[PDB]
């Protein structure tokens, strides 16, 4: 068959690929693309790549703790598990360098995804390409063959246990993977859509730590290496501390201990380096430690500062409520009544409720306004016979206010500029010569001012700690003259208290 | 009685509830729905659950600091006073498992909080049951008497000793009460409003120092509790130091100094953990301890950055006030001047009044400006025989400036565009062809231009460092809209200036 | 003579006085108010109170640094040097406390400066009183002849040697002074007005620097203090060290080494403690230095990260304009131009100058502008020979623009909006049908179309890297109708134009 | 010839020059002040004052390298080779000092650089004259000459022991070239423009790394140098450690180590400071290096802070978006939706686009807006047959607009306010009594109501994910009243739904 690759090759049908083209037929028109670039070539947001590319996040993890380990260690390791651990190793990441030369490559500079597969090949030999290749052919496997054929007899001289020596050094060109492990994890962590909407010094945190544990690790072979490569000098750390005859998870394990408490700022354990390789390790291991702990406390407290903000949000702005009234030093009592307006109205969060609603779409202040004042629509008897399109045309225009008890909401001769909606609680309308009444959730009050364009005709006090709807005169003449069938139902209710006034 | 504990078990009247529901009626109706919800259950808002769970606090405390110290360093404690603590503690850990499945739980996805018993049975054995089940029980306890059916004689063979150090390994499962720990002070800390009204900075940091003792000192017994378990041996820091046979004062106090050492940084006393368990607990407490202090380092920071902050605003104002003088290199005289005017007009702190007040009531906003005047209505002979909403409505339209002296405040021949109310100091109106007159506090100039619509008619200069206060043109003529008996007023003063000019 | 101390109790006139109260005034009614209120009544802003609690401050830091090295340090000093430097002190630490009863009280609830001196009284012995009577007293010498009274013979036995070591924790009561040195550095530090200058973050960190090296001499004294109390036994670090009969330089300095090594973070020369006392106080040194060592690293941090502002400010706005670009994919050509506007419209610092000038009085910002402006009217023929207020009424309403070479400021054929001054460099007026023209810095081009409310006659192309100022219409027609003399000017020009045309 | 040497005196033609001066003109008036202030004067941004001071950070360090080491550890050290180094380097550290007579001084007060040779020699002797005149001659050289003066036999005593001691502190005295290294710096990494282009996060963290490896290695020589001078006591460092006799590599080596011991946080090798000299440099490297450290820790975290904005800005606002939703208990359907909102309308990315593009010059507001719409402009049909000033007046005012699948943009019977361009997807225009029609990528609707102020016609429902693009009423009439013959087009367009309707 020659379909059913194809369909991996191509960038399927998922939310990725809708957000990185918009609608679906961008998609269609970018799956079009990849077959017409030739033969048999990757796409890079396409399904096959991407689960490639997560195996080799498995294997080079492996093979980046397991290398640095097996070389040092192990005074000599030939055996069939470990040379066919190496020919398998080394299968997949030539495997995985022939195929960044069909790997379309994202270009910061344009709007297109170069597929052309000589463009691929020209931007991928000038910037990862020897690091690439150097870590993927066996390079130590190459030059045993190669001195077999420099010289027959290189096996029994003095010369042959300083071959030994330089063939461990060569091995280590396969630690060049981590330029590998780099770039495939920076591809995967955005693509991957978990770790897409984490924070980012979330994300960075761990990068940090798997960096801190890599490099401690591979520190913890360094301090072991260096005294196995020069044949355990009589002052090396090794040889005082006698661990030249230990099995290897003791040697591996007080490496480690060495390294980390080089790094983590401890001090070693009365071993004053003595010997000039061991001075020049542990002054490199201090400064690299101390500098990937410094890097840790700057991630620490950029997470922190980052944590918990709305709640900070508000309690910044009340201290500067509390700096203002000591400033011009208020009474207590309304340093009071202040402190329980401001957990009263905004209940110890603070939102900008403004920005948030209006970078939405208006089918969607549409949709949360009327959940938002659902308790409002449903108790009013007004909301509940009428125009749909009229009741989303109101709740866009209302504003929340918070009164106390005793505080005087409207004073009776005064010029009108707004109109309540009872949401919480009760009012006493004070009637100059009447007897007081109240209003319930669900009334409303401020109308009859609107409506004659004249003055205040009564008091309106609070009770209790109303949770109010504003709307002013701007907008109530705007509403009515979209909805004018509307205007006659407040000018009923308008009729009856002036009546009973 | 029946009546008395179900006054407990529903929501009581007080600040907290009313900031949970609104109005005591809201708190009315949720009264109800405890009492409709079955028989004998529990609000998480209740008086009952708020002094339940501070006792619990009182008792965990008590045992995740007793508990650790006693399994560790007495190597056989089976007395009386011992096991009465052991089975009191477990009373009161299983009646708080019970009572878990009547209290109600608040759901973060809806605005009801469930009061119906199963509902409450299906989420709590979902999510924090078998780490309250298993803290709950004595799991130790039971061990003995089930091998006491499995092995009549388990107490005399070799396989006696591995009982022993297999029964404290289970009564460490007595640990697991912190997770009750954490759960039972985040819910008090809220409620509590004392912790509600700190800063969380404030917060944070005492939950964090709170974690760092209790794990020093979990790690202080660890580092004892690891040898004692293999039969201390001859490598062991407990045997080296020789604190086999000390106090148990002493062997803690040397443990929880290791500890320490290891977790905040310093280096321990030259034995370098010299066998497999004491290296990898050391590594265990070092990556511990470094991680517990580099958190420390970052609530620390986060701390400092919010402590003065109108301070810090008014001077990194002031500071791109500086810059901007060097940047456009003015005289040093006039970067005197301005250095002398913002000392005198923001007098060191710098608020946004603009906000602040307008974030409040209008009731308020009439009551803080009615007070922040007082200075400029009792001192004017205006405002003293007035009436009171005037004097709210037009101090309410007042901007407040600063004016050195030597400074132009009107200059003759201009178009007027606002008037001005002296608050401090003494001003010169220089009069053309006629002789220099002053102001005092309480006199008021800029208003003859305002009612002929004219250009203004003498200058005025500054003498000391007034602080005068503004009022525009559009709303001089809106207020007067509203009290055309105080227009004729002003007109009286004006004409004595016309007739004096 | 009773005239001339009575001018050091009383707030003189100063920068302080005038800040503080405002007009000269307001400091004459306050220094009525001292003279008003008894006899001889210190005012706390007055220059006797700043200069008596200046000695104190260079008395405090002599006797916390002197007193806690001469109790320990010398295992007996009753010389008469010594007596007589504690009985001097002694008197100093009574007047002080004599002086508190007669010194105004701020109050940070009234407006009022308290200087009633019983409501002194009252106040002192409520909140700071036997903290300042406790540590102004001897103590100890009174404590020597309560002794003599109970017992005569109390120097023979061996309760005398009891004495002797309960005499020395009595004279450290002397070290509560500490209450006075930081009480009387925050009044110190906001009166004097180098240290009101400067930012916060330096000021903290000073007292920072101040209290980490006297808690580490505390320190180093408290570790050789606890050891000489209890007669140098035989595990504590001094015996092991072998420093009981060497100079009072070495034990200081050996006792300072190991502070500051449990303090800031180093590990003490393997004399792991090995004494209960001395791990006690390791670990007392431990957590009292790494936590002001963490506040060390919160007050560095939040100093750097307010060093470099407004640079910070260019370059976070410059930044996101690199990612907006990015975003969008521009072409590397217009990449460049942006590049090239913002290092020659910004110069590396981006201030708000609307903001920076709206702050300032309008005295100042017509000052500031007719200093920026000096290059423009200077240079000008316009404004060398006009009104000086017309000259101020103009160069208000001008903004900023930049213009690279090859940019069309102004095509021909559309509808006019602005008016252009030429600061810098050369523009090219194309006409359609004529030669082209130069205009210099000083020619104006962009009036011909605001006075007839035509539309465009020319194009106006850039040559050099042009710097102008911008006038609107709508500011052009104000102008205009104040001075309706200088608008023939313009049409005398306008004139000119047209008849080239 | 004297005239080629002139044009490297007087500031050249190039970026920076103009950056500094405006126009090319203000250069050429620049450098003709250069050649009027005297003969042979040096204006200090020319091309020969970069590259003289290029140079001497080139033998600076060079100079505090190898000054410092070359003293201490060659304990005589008067050879041909070294004495040659000193003299050679004596010569150029006379020529700067010289040459700073002759260079202009930027003066942060004024507009003007001073080259006055006057004017710059009493402002050189006041600031940095005798720190650059005492580590220009050579002291110690001086010394040897004029103690051959004073005593002849001054080589045979024992006072010839003291000299020689004495020789090597004056020879120290050339350390103050860092006074020149510092300043030679800041006047360096402002002019280049590949580090005027960096953040001044990376810029600072930079000089503190060159600081920090140069305070390690003076403090490394100056832990040899002080033993060294007191003729190596036996409890000095070097005598217990047996680093008398070895050779000059390791000695520095050692106190390399130590140094950075006691900077890095780590403890000494259990050699406890045991002799007066080594405690105090102990606790001076041990001050010294810890506030380093802790300035390294305050750098790395304004640099964290700093790195990734827009995606924290992006998620920062998003987050306030998080704890809307549950503050308000939203449906868990409708959280999916405005989480699909902010995903589709920013992509992970929040910009202020606004304010980005207000800043700009008009020119290339109108390249920028003319690129973005380059696939609304090419694909629609209106634009390719219009007048390019139309094209670019109407891609100002436009907005752009999200919608999801099943909104209605448009509802049928309402007042129409904006007209909407389809830049992506489809949509269905539902029309009342006939069959819904698609519109597709280029096509235009909500234009038949903004020609009749009239009431809308039709619904349009969204069926993929539409980005379209928003234009108001008031631009719309607006932009027909300047281009009238665009007016009738859609009029043409209007009449053929009409007709179909
Ligand atoms: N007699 C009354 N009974 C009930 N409500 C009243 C009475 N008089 C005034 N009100 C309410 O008080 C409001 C004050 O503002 P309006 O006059 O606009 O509208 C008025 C009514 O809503
Ligand atoms: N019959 C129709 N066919 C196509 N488009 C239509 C039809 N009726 C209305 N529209 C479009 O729907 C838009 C609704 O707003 P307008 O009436 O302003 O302009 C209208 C047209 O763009």
């Amino acid at each position: 068959m020659q379909r059913q690759f194809g369909a991996m090759l191509q960038p399927g049908v998922n939310k990725f690929s809708l957000r990185m083209f918009g609608s679906q037929k961008a998609v269609e028109r970018e799956q079009e693309r990849v077959k017409s670039a030739g033969f048999w070539i990757i796409h890079p947001y396409s399904d096959f790549r991407f689960y490639w590319d997560l195996t080799m996040l498995l294997l080079m993890v492996g093979n980046l703790i397991i290398i640095p380990v097996g070389i040092t260690f192990f005074k000599d390791e030939n055996t069939t598990p470990w040379i066919v651990f190496n020919v398998v190793s080394d299968t997949f990441f030539l495997i995985d360098l022939v195929l960044n030369f069909r790997t379309g490559i994202v270009v910061e500079d344009n709007t297109d995804i170069i597929l052309d597969p000589r463009r691929i090949k020209m931007k991928y030999l000038k910037s990862w390409f020897v690091v690439d290749f150097v870590s993927s052919i066996p390079v130590d496997y190459i030059f045993l063959i190669v001195e077999t054929r420099i010289d027959s007899e290189v096996y029994k001289t003095a010369r042959a246990l300083r071959i030994v020596r330089f063939t461990k050094i060569l091995s280590l060109l396969r630690l060049l993977r981590l330029s590998r492990l780099i770039r495939y994890i920076h591809q995967w962590e955005e693509i991957f859509h978990m770790t897409y909407d984490l924070a980012s010094a979330v994300v960075r945190i761990v990068n940090l730590i798997g960096m801190m544990l890599l490099l401690c690790h591979w520190d913890g072979c360094l301090q072991f290496l260096v005294p196995m490569l020069q044949d355990f000098p009589d002052d090396c750390w090794v040889s005082l501390n006698n661990m030249v005859n230990n099995s290897w998870g003791k040697q591996y394990s007080y490496a480690l201990f060495k390294a980390m408490s080089h790094m983590l700022c401890i001090g070693y354990g009365r071993q004053a380096p003595m010997g000039m390789s061991d001075v020049w390790l542990t002054m490199l291991s201090m400064i690299v430690g101390a500098t990937c702990y410094a890097m840790f406390i700057g991630h620490a407290t950029a997470l922190i500062q980052s944590l918990d903000s709305s709640r900070r949000q508000y309690q910044e702005k009340y201290k500067q409520v509390e700096q203002y009234m000591s400033f011009h030093k208020l009474p207590p009592d309304t340093r009071q009544r202040i402190h329980d307006y401001y957990e009263h109205r905004y209940q110890g969060k603070m939102f900008d409720e403004e920005s948030i609603l209006g970078e939405l779409s208006e089918p969607l202040r549409e949709e949360i306004i009327n959940f938002n004042c659902r308790k409002l629509v449903a108790s009013m008897p007004l909301f509940a016979n009428a125009d749909p399109n009229f009741v989303t045309s109101m709740l866009t225009k209302l504003r929340f206010e918070v009164f106390q008890p005793g505080d005087y909401i409207i004073r009776e001769g005064t010029i009108g500029k707004k109109m309540y909606f009872i949401q919480h609680g009760v009012v006493s309308v004070l009637t100059k010569g009447n007897k007081e009444t109240k209003l319930a959730d669900g009334s409303y009050f401020g109308e009859i001012c609107l409506l004659t364009r004249g003055r205040r005709t009564a008091s309106v006090r609070a009770d209790t700690y109303c949770r109010l709807y504003s709307l002013s005169v701007d907008n109530f003449n705007e509403v009515l003259e979209e909805y004018p069938m509307m205007r006659r139902a407040f000018e009923t209710v308008a009729l009856d208290r002036l009546d009973r006034i």
